[PDB]
């Protein structure tokens, strides 16, 4: 590469299978959302929620293959696993599933961003900082206020708490 | 007629056939509308749901009434059928009720646009996917929306879901 | 399904399979626009070109996903099989490729039609050459007439006739 | 200094050391951008490209030496060395010298960043990833996309390739 510079090749390669845990998750978001589309599930606020998350993932594994080719490094894509359930459940089952797959991008980053300082790639670093690891912890703690608010709801009486959420939170 | 060209008697009939069976649902609609209406009832948003079918069901007739004449055939009338119930009970009911009044409509316009593909009547067919179809499909998926959330609401505590549903869906 | 009518379960399938052959497209053009992207290719052109195509081919796919659940069917993902490409050569050689993808799109589309004719499905036969067909033939046009002046200009002298195709067309 | 606070003598020495640099290579595309201005060499885009570079690397400087001010450290200037040429060839040369260039002036804003990581120095590791570092990795990026393109130009007939690289890319 007549551009590459400081961009080790254990970097590059984790920056690849980041793009497919994005790609994935935003697969998992779309699977997530149009089961909250159907008309015996008909929570709409939950599907939009849903297929807004799985745009941003799209958006995620772009911006991760443009950094890519800025710093010199080859894109290369694998097989996207289909996602890890066919039917999601109730609201919380949903937003459960959701805080998983987040924490798992999260620590991916985080893993990614300690590789970076291993090998002293500070534009790693801050292209890690700047468009991932704020935006993660925003949304973790918006979607365990959502959790919190859905328990103390569904606890009461699940339908009605279900219907309520959905249509004065979402 | 010194228009009519390729249009079966056999569609033509089916097509006043049909007209009736749009009034019949409008007339449905209109005693639905009104009975949400009454004071010991009460139900605004029900009210105006039902009410805004009548409309539409009457657009419908009158849309195939200009086609009849369009193609040159003879709008031909008969007895409107006055509606099944003269109570339509709470919300649930009247939303499976309307169900069931749709699914048979729809049924209807299937069987006439196989008549009209049996009597190789190409503008019939497209007629009835541009105007009818895709609109009984969405507002099936919507009912079918709608008794859900009722469902889920009214199992929890009937008058109290009922209420919630007129409120923050209709 | 309590919306359910007409829709057949070998449509539900196929419309399923369609769903993934349209993912599987959008990330092929994915990999296309970033091969386009890199430093020792650039081509921006020709990049924007299949990054506009990735994001029309998902929105294809949640549109059949849509239908899907308007008609009550259920929708079910499979796994995305990776591009069948790392490196994707020249403009015209890309050009070739994106129209033999198309060109197995509109064969899916044409087979979809005809078991949905086979299935007297109508709402089917309307939605896809309302939303796909139109849209494949107009597409594949498209290609066909990049891929002459393409051809035409890298007769001539291959990077001069690559960069203007870029330059001037795209 | 009643201000200066975290600020190691290593960091303010090699601060005015990389002012230098940048001022230097401001100089050098000041040089880059008349000769490219030349009777006869006439190519204004190319001129343009790096008469704007000038101005972006002096800013550099300029924010080098407010950073220092703020931080309570001296600056001191030195010998601004001439440019490495007096002529600058064609444009594959020039942007050749350029890309050179940057990736010099990448290197020592990474060793100064190492430099700050081992001083613990945090502020002027962040000042450095926020108005530097992918500042360079961005105009690298862009360097290497022109270089690519003007080889494939000039490859096929130098100077006509020259020309059309000047006209409709830059």
């Amino acid at each position: 590469s007549q551009i590459r510079q400081n961009y080790s090749t254990e970097v590059e390669a984790a920056v690849n299978r980041l793009v497919n845990l994005y790609l994935r998750a935003s697969y998992t978001y779309l699977s997530l959302g149009f089961y909250f589309d159907r008309d015996d599930v008909a929570l709409e606020g939950v599907c939009h929620f849903f297929r807004e998350l799985a745009e941003e993932k799209r958006e995620g594994a772009e911006r991760l293959l443009k950094m890519q080719n800025q710093r010199g490094g080859r894109a290369l894509f694998q097989d996207l696993q289909k996602p890890s359930q066919d039917e999601w459940g109730t609201t919380p089952d949903a937003m459960k599933a959701a805080i998983v797959l987040e924490k798992s991008l999260n620590q991916a980053l985080l893993d990614l961003h300690a590789l970076g300082s291993a090998q002293a790639d500070p534009h790693l670093c801050d292209f890690l900082e700047s468009h991932f690891l704020d935006e993660e912890v925003k949304l973790i703690k918006k979607m365990g206020d959502h959790l919190t608010n859905i328990q103390r709801l569904v606890g009461s009486q699940a339908g009605l708490g279900e219907y309520l959420f959905e249509r004065l939170t979402l």
